[PDB]
């Protein structure tokens, strides 16, 4: 709708950020695919695909590349692939009805290059 989570991360983290709360219905299984996050060059966690063949891309709107971090309301900002990954799983596992995914905003643009990597 209009407003969503803006609340459970802290002050020095949103920073008036653009976060919005997209509702997915739980049918037809997830199938989504996630990178980042733990000790990874992401720092994050992000949609790595949307599988065409779930109810992710049924919901439509966000893309891969977005900027996951709350899951149904489980803060995954410092939350590792398969934590994260599971967890979301667990979401839809128990078998709801939707799922509300906390993800900000971010337009699909690709462009990360600073290092000569030792």
């Amino acid at each position: 709708g209009s407003e969503g989570a803006a609340t459970m991360f802290s002050p020095e983290q949103i920073a008036g950020k653009d976060v919005r709360l997209l509702r997915i219905k739980k049918e037809g299984s997830l199938d989504l695919a996630l990178e980042g996050g733990v000790d990874s060059p992401v720092g994050k966690v992000v949609v790595s695909a949307v599988y065409e063949g779930g109810a992710a891309e049924r919901h439509g709107g966000v893309v891969k590349g977005d900027e996951i971090m709350a899951i149904n309301g489980k803060i995954v900002t410092d939350y590792t692939l398969a934590e994260a990954e599971a967890a979301l799983q667990k979401a839809w596992n128990q078998g709801g009805d939707w799922i509300d995914l906390v993800v900000a905003v971010c337009p699909p643009k690709e462009y990360d290059d600073e290092l000569t990597f030792f």
